[PDB]
């Protein structure tokens, strides 16, 4: 059970300012807790404190930044079940998927702990011509300054971690705005950070609705905005950011290709397709939305995938036997069911699932979806997948690329040539081979091209964005 | 002598579309040549051709990109004197400084030739926890796509090279808009590239005035805008760029510190201060504008710097004995002379030089300039320097940092502690030790923080910005 | 108190084979414990088991190797005081220096834990010319195979750790022979490793006297010999090693230079000189043996160093107020006192200390030692230091280099030029600036040139030596 | 035609000391030239001069080392046909293969030119724990010192280049002993180097027979021996080398696997198998000796390979239509024909070729060769290949590994799983996919494990071996 109320964190300190943000249990619909909602005055105060903490943060030695991160790792391990249960409530996340997220939260912070003590530089040969005889270069990474972080509803812990943990490793103060539907995970991160010896102003965690969050984008005291969320929002915020650096982690309509040589592997393939399409009710930025299957294996794959989809239990996410929990809201279920209805009216067929009861949307598989349909081209963000057929690998690649988006794609194949062609031709951040696009391991470079992002996360890459190189050129004569 | 007319380059081809852009000899004021001016229809056509060339460019093997760059190097060596003389005319650049720029143009292209065949990736351990057993990552750099390049008047060849050469190494088509006051250097680069086997649309070089250049910032078919020019313009273009990545190389009011231990080195220090403050008439983004001298050596430095400044010959830049050529225009000379007059009226003193005859602005040294004056705080971009005194090194560092800007700074010292403190505390892209901030070698990371830039040039760093990483995750079971 | 007896570790298992190796308390001289001594049959069996464990070790995933190392870290933290007290007894090491070594043991294993999950490779551009169009390279590091490790008496824990920890990170089975005078630390490492899930044959820890240890050098089933010990032994073993790779970590007569600018820093300098010369009774491979002091500060340094040397308490290493413990044996004290006597007979002067009572050799400072004396040129390995004067920095560098050896040197200076010159000219593995040569941090590359070594330790560098690169060249057509 | 006589190069200077080494045309058998043979007095003088050149070489700036290498590249391009014709004569190398070697000589020197200006170091975080607060590390690569180089007969130019070019890039003086059967290529390299501004003693090129070459291994003034040649010699020299570092590039009995999925690719596979087995008469350290073909494609591959082998013209290597030139001597042809006869007597069958006329050994293919035969297990080094069959991929890998050797192997496959398994399991330096093991590109890491080598060549890797790291540790307080 969640605590009755939660504070926000203003310049490292818990402030029980109000109880104005109600957070519901996404399965029962009951109010599960109330948290303090930050207004513009509080946001402004947090930003000023972050400016004031910039020098103290920059002066922390590497091993001290590591020690802060290690304290977080230890506390997250100690509170593992509490954290997983909180995710289950506030995100409606099936308990096995919630435990999966807490395991990843720990991985992300542990990678950051390791990277905090290996932010190395280079000794550069500058003697490339006679004019530069006797010069040598030395590099270091300096913290960029105060960072503005905005995170989405669907991984309340780990996607905040992908900003918070590298900021601490890099030596940047930050102000984090979690999603209002799922703020508790970030507030527990804040609680744990408040136990450490960080300078005042090193961090704030401030719940705020989007309509009250302008300063997170526009305030000129932030030197970086790093936003994870919908493409419609992220590209709009880039336009308003001003001088600061912008990093965007957005969405897409990810595809998985199943090649002709997969007959003897179909039970594995189907298990992974069902995971990617339907885990956490399809609410993943790399959830499987489109499945392109080679004609040689299409019928066998279809039959097994219909049976697998029908087998997935929907219900209370606290029950470990539940695979499909509630979607995040009835309004989001209605968005997706409208797209599904429109695809069917235009000729598509529901071949497994299809029933929708409020936010309880069954795992659903469709055939014959037109490539012009919203269900095909927009980001479904729910427990639906589209199955389509191809006859030659080039056509599968073209159809994956027939999208505004480009986050990840997956290919199940034993062909070396097809693996190489996919790497060459798929206009995505990441191509996964012999697993779904929905796979991520927390050290890997991660992000999108096209409308799906601008930049990469994963600890090393976030540290790079959160620092500025400073060159020392030394002339000897 | 320049050719009578020059074409522009539209999708690799010379087009003598008109003679509407007059280019003056900046010393005599006479029209030296006329070049074709691109309109919006031509700019749009160039962008479409760049889209069409994206796939052919991406498919060029590394050694073929290298061969294009090597052809450029060979031709620039063959045409060395022609190129230097063209710079002398169109930029009013003293012939020794013009030869210096051509030497650097060759360095920049040679570094790019070397880097074109070493765009390596990583094999990443992904087995950081049990969930990721059997996964491995492989990385590559993919060209970002069509690039929009805008360059300034003062290094007509080398600052274009810092965009063009890495684009070719990385496999990106590009459209370059040179400065209208100095377009010839870029058009000679275009002429040389037109001799190579590049696919149609690989490059365009299009003169256009700023008021006709909106598409270089706003067109959504470009995936990167890389702008080198004034801070007032660059920050405004970032706001209008839309989704594309933005790189900015801007300006500043660079300082050099002369430490207490420099008495026996003062003739060297003074020679370098005069170079940094007055070469190419102070028209460098890292020209020395402010000189902070320790009280122990202030008087001796002052005396030598007055004598050195008075010794610098001003006149015809074609004469190898000329040190100070014309400024780029009478209007720019009038801007700077107005700031100088205002500083004097407020209490400053001209201690060497000070005479202004049209665009012929003498090398000038001032004392007693208030830190609130435009001459102190804005970008002088002319042959003036301000001398000021300090008593302890911390105060010198604070005064360097007392600026909107942060491009480079220099420190003449033999103190290891002061060298370390400068690297820690100077909020600049680069700190130069025992030379002026005006030093750059073309492989080094180069750029500004604060209002002076966003990102780095130097070949390796430009290639990074002109590419997207693409991860291949391979699962073995 | 040590346990009454210790086993050896044969293919991961404790074997109480005999009690034939007596280990004395180096202060009291009493037998403190008895340990099992391995004969040739046991050594041969260990090597065969290491061969048999090669494939299982190579197949362990990275995170499992990390988990083994993490178990060691946790157990060493839990047993910190026990480990420090054991060092105090078996090595006669002052308790503060013993705690220092255990702290370093933990650092070494923690660095190895981090490095175990970042043994990355490269994706290499191979398209350097037309013949190689369509080829790409991919690299990995494969364990070299069974490793033979030999460690010395003076850091019974940490110098074994610098071989054991990287071997585990790299996936190599190993057989370790500790020093017979100080085997207990290695046997506690073995005890802790025996608690982990490693495959049988992953490790053996076998006490054996040098005269029974031929197989550690000659057996052809080992693919690497890594030896830490005296130069006279190491160079002789290289000759007998056969086909295997050889890494040598040897000794020297390390020097510290004190520059002319150090007057206001002399109390710091003297504190560090006394640490480097006299900690663990001078029994460090990078102990300060020679002190070169600039004429400007010589007298002031001399006076302070005489007073500091006289202040160092000699006695029972279990007492935290003891600075100078016993030397490792009376025979080693007699070796050094003979060299000291010979230097005095030839004209040197003892200016502080000089009294020798069995293995209790006082911290001692000499002046006027001829550069031809054994005390100058050979490895003292005891609590003596020689002070000499210089007038110009070039002469100090020449005198540091006037040696068979080249491990580390130190320079106390604030001159940037002198720092640069020292890095250029000192023929050593490592140059330390503003600390003694006796400083090491366990991640840094570490080793000697000239007669002082061949190769580097420090975790990353040891992993490199304990692996073979394996290139995959893939041709696409 | 070769020149009538050639000098040797002693400390950069041509010395026509004698004409005692006759070099034959390996096709006609006539003496083609006579070269000066170095005695022990000359070898000793060269070594002393290399010691004397160590400091001047170390002080050369990077761009000057690059300029020396660039001069070599330009001269080799200018003299391309001369160099190829000399190889044709002294090595009996078919002119197309000789031109191939000269092309590679240029690649090797060009890679070295590029690498000479990018010998970078690292700025290392040393703040891993509180003891190391305020310390930072900086690295550089220092030349190791004088190098001893020994090269073999079969690539008279390029295998010398793989030692000479990195030595120059790294700043090491060297003494090169080419093969007495083929010294001319190395003497032309020496002639070209003698045109450059290198300090006296930077290089010597000294022909000497093995029985007069002891000092190349034993002299203690060399700090590295790098040997390319037979395994029987290389392992013996390691035993005699003393203190110096040893690098070995040796031989093997390389295998190519043809997988079940290759039917539609067999003409390509057969073309590459014939190249690898029979180019330069099989005289390659990575020549194809063993061909393992999957049962599904065995008969079709066999038929095509018999026809291809029979089609290869044997004769005068000056004729561009000749594929198979003479072997290096009649004695080497007799060695191999004896092994072939013994394999046939034990049950093997010659299925194509088999005729031997002096040094003219036809391209030959055998079936049914016992795995215990010398022809199978020893290094053939001539134009013979053995064909054998397998039914499952694991067995093919085991049979490749059933050898004393481990240089390179090749696998023709479209299976991703088999590619991965080959990389995991083949105990070789390099695994080539979709080409023969006989492929090398001159920048790639290259060398053997097991009895085939110790260390890697390829420019970057040779530079690493020819340098020592020197760490600078700087403490700030
Ligand atoms: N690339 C990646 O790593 C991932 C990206 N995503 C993407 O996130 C989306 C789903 O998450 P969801 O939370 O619904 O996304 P939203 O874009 O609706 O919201 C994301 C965050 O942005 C905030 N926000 C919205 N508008 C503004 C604004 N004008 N100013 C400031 N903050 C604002 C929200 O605040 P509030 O809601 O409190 O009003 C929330 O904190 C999908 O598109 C998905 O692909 C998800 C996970 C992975
Ligand atoms: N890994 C690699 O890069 C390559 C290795 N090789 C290997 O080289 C061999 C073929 O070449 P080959 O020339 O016949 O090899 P050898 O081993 O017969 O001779 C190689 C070189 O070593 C010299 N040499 C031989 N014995 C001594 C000695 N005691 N002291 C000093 N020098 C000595 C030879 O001198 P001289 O002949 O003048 O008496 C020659 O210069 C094969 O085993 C092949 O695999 C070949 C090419 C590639």
């Amino acid at each position: 059970m969640l605590k009755e109320t939660y504070p926000y964190y203003l310049a490292n300190a818990a402030v029980y300012a109000n109880t104005d943000l109600e957070v519901t249990d996404k399965y029962s619909g009951k109010v599960a807790t109330r948290v303090a909602l930050a207004d513009a005055k509080a946001i402004d105060a947090a930003i000023g404190a972050a400016v004031d903490a910039t020098k103290p943060m920059r002066e922390l030695p590497a091993y001290k930044r590591q020690a802060v991160l290690d304290h977080c790792v230890a506390r997250f391990r100690e509170r593992f079940d509490e954290l997983a249960e909180a995710l289950c409530i506030e995100a409606g996340k099936p308990i096995n998927d919630a435990k999966g997220e807490v395991t990843r939260l720990i991985d992300t912070f542990r990678v950051a702990s390791e990277e905090a003590v290996r932010i190395d530089g280079e000794v550069l040969n500058l003697e490339i011509s006679a004019r530069a005889q006797g010069y040598t270069g030395y590099t270091r990474r300096v913290p960029i300054g105060p960072c503005s972080f905005i995170s989405p509803f669907n991984f309340p812990l780990n996607l905040a971690a992908h900003k918070v943990a590298p900021a601490l490793a890099a030596g940047c103060p930050f102000v984090l705005k979690p999603a209002s539907r799922t703020p508790v995970g970030a507030l527990i991160i804040g609680e744990v950070l408040a136990e450490t010896d960080l300078p005042k102003g090193a961090f704030s965690v401030l719940p705020a609705h989007r309509d009250g969050a302008d300063l997170f984008t526009t305030d000129d005291r932030f030197r970086l905005l790093s936003f994870t969320g919908s493409p419609a929002v992220g590209w709009a915020l880039k336009e308003k950011a001003g001088k600061k650096k912008v990093v965007l982690e957005l969405g897409g309509n990810a595809a998985a290709i199943v090649d002709a040589d997969q007959l003897d592997r179909l039970d594995y393939v189907v298990d992974r397709l069902a995971f990617g399409a339907f885990y956490q009710s399809g609410q993943s930025c790399i959830g499987v939305q489109r499945i392109l299957a080679h004609a040689d294996i299409y019928d066998a794959l279809r039959d097994k995938l219909i049976a697998k989809t029908r087998s997935l239990k929907m219900g209370d996410p606290k029950d470990p036997s539940t695979f499909v929990g509630p979607m995040i809201s009835e309004s989001e279920s209605r968005r997706l069911s409208g797209w599904m209805d429109a695809a069917v009216a235009a000729g598509a067929k529901i071949v497994a699932g299809g029933k929708v009861d409020g936010a309880m949307f069954e795992a659903t598989l469709l055939e014959n979806v037109g490539r012009d349909q919203d269900l095909y081209r927009k980001e479904a963000f729910g427990p639906i997948a589209i199955l389509e057929k191809f006859d030659r690998f080039d056509d599968a690649l073209a159809r994956v690329n027939d999208s505004d988006f480009g986050l990840q794609a997956g290919v199940f194949t034993d062909s070396l040539a097809h693996t190489q062609q996919a790497w060459d031709e798929l206009e995505v951040g990441g191509v996964v081979i012999n697993d779904v696009p929905s796979f991520r391991v927390d050290n890997m470079p991660y992000g999108g091209v096209k409308d799906s992002g601008l930049g990469r996360e994963g600890i090393r890459y976030a540290i790079e964005d959160m620092t500025e190189p400073r060159l020392l050129v030394v002339r000897r004569r």
